[PDB]
């Protein structure tokens, strides 16, 4: 039954997660060149992100090891912040589905438990969450280096707390996060369904008005319209409308294209002046448009989706080491001697980030066209090539384009196994039923939830 990509992503993981039980079992990350770990949830997050990871791979005795240590050492009381975000995609998501995939009832046990200590995060004013909470003392409160909230932070919850609600029948997670979703539904200062980075939570208002980015602290918000309409049966319909809008805003503001192979590219707007500064995150993009085409979105967002998975794919394999950077510029004119995708010297690093692989497992799925296998397979031996610490695990790097000195950063960020690793083993797969289109949504950690 698995094929021989498969078979390599499988090698990946088990090598990967060697590192994780030698040198950080129960910790939320290795640090796989010092052979040792980080902690920032206290709460396995590296173990957490890849149990649905180990149960679709088949590794079913990792898997049984990982849920002893879920059944005797998770707990949630601790005095520690916790981001709300990150939280709920990883550590709620992760259970609900090694839930769902396991049929395991500890690991919905546990979610309701996370989720009821996040709660206190929606005590505000206009009932937009606080980006911390404690989930010991039951504290909330802003961020320090800001005011505000960040608004693909608030409307990338809700997949969640809808299905926790569904689950335990109990309708405080998702009344929740419904309001948030009606609120912004409702809000001035948008172009054309292009929303503002960040929202107040007293006043409930969108802040830096005027600054639209499709990359960190947006581009979920775009995702999530789409995924919680198909996650409703499809009913909801202002999500469709405003998912609709913004794919237009896009089309109307944002696109444009690179020198000199004409490649299309989604910008930044400031105050109306364009910025060709595109966030590998934004390579979630093309995907989305995928699903949604299958979804009976229009042909032209697969148009749309068909291009920037050219570009995305071109952001890996125009640096050295075929893996993209944090974030490349591209030129709308003209330069003699460069190539499409330029990269500051600030922004080298690669961090094992999985939106390209995202991307071509939905493209492969809805297409069919094997080409998009074929550029998954590539950027997977990159990694194997310059990520891999022979002791165990793969490391974020810091230069991109030094094949000789790529730099490791000496981490192993819990997405490499709970996202990369997972959508590649998917765009590898000979069965479209497996995980299919029409049964699960992704969130966007990379954890399937059920359509309902
Ligand atoms: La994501």
């Amino acid at each position: 039954h698995l094929n021989y990509r498969q078979k390599g992503v499988i090698d990946v993981f088990l090598h990967a997660w060697k590192g994780y039980r030698k040198f950080a079992w129960g910790h939320d990350e290795l640090k796989p060149v010092s052979r040792s770990f980080s902690e920032w949830f206290g709460l396995g997050l590296t173990l957490i992100d890849a149990l649905d990871t180990m149960w679709i791979l088949g590794l079913r005795k990792e898997f049984e090891e990982a849920r002893k240590w879920v059944s005797k050492k998770l707990h949630f009381e601790k005095d520690v912040d916790v981001n709300l975000f990150e939280s709920t995609i990883r550590i709620l998501g992760g259970l609900l589905s090694a839930y769902h995939l396991s049929g395991d009832s500890l690991f919905l046990r546990k979610a309701e438990d996370f989720g009821n200590r996040l709660m206190p995060a929606f005590r505000t004013p206009s009932k937009i969450p606080y980006s911390d909470v404690n989930i010991g003392t039951g504290v909330a409160h802003p961020p320090r280096w800001t005011s505000d909230s960040t608004v693909a932070e608030v409307t990338s919850i809700q997949l969640e707390f809808r299905e926790l609600s569904r689950l335990t029948g109990d309708k405080k997670f998702q009344e929740a996060v419904e309001k948030v979703t009606q609120h912004i539904h409702g809000l001035s200062g948008k172009k054309d369904g292009l929303v503002p980075m960040f929202i107040n939570t007293h006043s409930g208002l969108f802040t830096h008005l005027g600054v639209f980015t499709l990359g960190a602290r947006a581009d979920s918000y775009y995702e999530y319209l789409l995924k919680q309409w198909i996650q409703g049966g499809k009913q909801e319909t202002q999500l469709l409308e405003d998912y609709v809008e913004a794919i237009e805003g896009v089309r109307t503001h944002l696109l444009r294209h690179s020198e000199p192979s004409k490649l299309t590219f989604v910008g930044e707007l400031a105050h109306g002046r364009f910025s060709a500064k595109m966030d590998h995150l934004v390579c979630f993009l093309p995907g989305t448009l995928a699903l949604g085409v299958y979804h009976g979105l229009p042909a032209s967002h697969m148009e749309l989706a068909q291009e920037l998975m050219e570009t995305c794919y071109q952001m890996n394999r125009q640096m050295e080491t075929g893996l993209s950077p944090e974030i490349v510029h591209f030129n709308l004119y003209p330069q003699p001697g460069r190539r499409d995708v330029e990269v500051k010297p600030a922004d080298r690093h690669n961090l094992l980030r999985p939106e390209t692989v995202e991307s071509l497992f939905y493209l492969y799925r809805v297409t069919g066209d094997r080409k998009y296998q074929d550029w998954g397979w590539e950027i997977l031996q990159s990694f194997s090539r310059f990520t891999r610490v022979p002791s165990g695990g793969y490391s974020s790097i810091n230069n991109v384009q030094d094949p000789q000195k790529p730099e490791p950063r000496d981490k192993m960020e819990s997405f490499f196994l709970g996202e990369t690793l997972k959508y590649l083993f998917l765009l590898f797969s000979d069965d479209p039923n497996l995980l299919s289109l029409d049964a699960y949504v992704f969130n966007t950690e990379a954890h399937p939830l059920p359509i309902w």
